[PDB]
């Protein structure tokens, strides 16, 4: 196929029917070598597609679906992501409020787009996106749908996205979405200092430290995406060792048990009675079928978190008192994976150390 260049220009035709036909024929070419065409004329096609998606009148279910599909494919390019975020600031606002709209059938692929955009630090703007009110509202030419007041108590976008992920798993808020890929969004945004601070500080709308609301999903073994993203979010949240003592000893957060459960097993582990007594309550009287997370990369991520918590003496004391060493030892014994093994002994190397001077 030759002259795609002519076809892509019809994306900014004044006639809706033309735009409709153009994007319908272009979505197929957004994957693979032919995707180069969308970067023609300083990424004009991408700007046009964004304009099409946000159109309150002509932005149909299909056009949004096809438009977002294209962007998802093209968002692999750093330069494309830059256009999506900075060229027209309102799109990111449009995107996050559409995800929160529980009547939006394209919510999940929008979560995927959002998670891809989180690779760019421009994503940090999300932390500042807020509404004047719930209920229908106009904002910089955007028609924001009314918030469901029963489930969304905040006017801040980040809080609402958190609500979707925490309460919307297994289609519990919408028949259209489970918001799994918000886990990757959380993972990538928590890499940045300002993103990390959201997750480890108490928020106003519910009076809860956000990272605590994600911990339960470390054991959701029918949602690999959720486990992966949450694991990385926990790890990123522990970047500053000066915050470790507070986070570990906050009983409302109860952080440690949800890092340890994925590496704990009922069948394999040999742990003394005295050591078992010191485990967190959640780790005792495990069910007989309790097994470790089978995916090594997830386990290693949990071990990286434990290793981070070994940075301070107070941290190491806390981990030792909770029988983290026996747990790590048995993991080392029973899971023959060199990456896991290496991390296990790095943790022991730290827990072997006494107090500095
Ligand atoms: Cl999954």
């Amino acid at each position: 196929t030759s002259q795609l260049n002519e076809l892509v220009e019809f994306l900014h035709s004044p006639q809706p029917a033309v735009r409709q036909i153009a994007i319908d024929n272009l979505v197929g070419f957004s994957a693979g070598p032919t995707s180069k065409v969308f970067k023609n004329d300083s990424y004009r096609p991408i700007k046009d597609i964004i304009k099409m998606i946000m159109d309150p009148e002509h932005g149909t279910r299909v056009i949004i679906q096809q438009g977002v599909t294209i962007l998802v494919n093209l968002s692999e390019d750093k330069l494309v992501r830059n256009i999506i975020l900075s060229d027209d600031k309102k799109f990111l606002k449009f995107l996050v409020w559409k995800i929160v709209d529980l009547t939006n059938p394209n919510a999940d692929i929008m979560c995927i787009l959002l998670s891809n955009l989180a690779k760019d630090d421009g994503i940090l703007a999300v932390l500042n996106i807020k509404r004047n009110s719930s209920g229908e509202e106009v904002d910089d030419g955007l028609k924001l749908a009314a918030l469901n007041k029963e489930v969304f108590k905040s006017l801040r976008a980040m809080d609402c996205l958190m609500d979707c992920f925490v309460k919307g798993y297994d289609k519990k808020l919408t028949k259209y979405a489970s918001f799994n890929y918000l886990a990757f969004f959380f993972a990538d945004i928590s890499r940045f200092k300002l993103g990390r601070m959201y997750f480890i500080e108490e928020q106003e709308y519910d009076g809860v430290v956000p990272i605590s609301k994600l911990l339960v999903f470390t054991e959701k073994y029918d949602a690999k995406v959720r486990r992966e993203g949450v694991a990385s979010t926990i790890k990123n949240s522990l970047f500053d060792s000066e915050t470790h003592e507070r986070l570990l000893k906050d009983e409302k957060i109860n952080l440690l048990p949800y890092i340890l459960l994925p590496i704990a097993s009922a069948k394999d582990s040999e742990i003394d009675e005295e050591d078992m007594f010191n485990l967190p309550d959640e780790l005792q009287l495990l069910p007989e079928d309790k097994e470790r997370d089978p995916i090594p990369a997830i386990i290693c991520c949990h071990l990286e978190s434990i290793l981070l918590l070994c940075t301070t003496h107070a941290g190491r004391e806390y981990l030792r008192d909770k029988s983290v060493y026996p747990l790590v030892r048995e993991l080392h014994k029973n899971v023959e994976n060199e990456d896991i093994g290496e991390l296990c002994y790095r943790i022991v190397n730290m827990l072997m150390r006494g107090e500095p001077g």
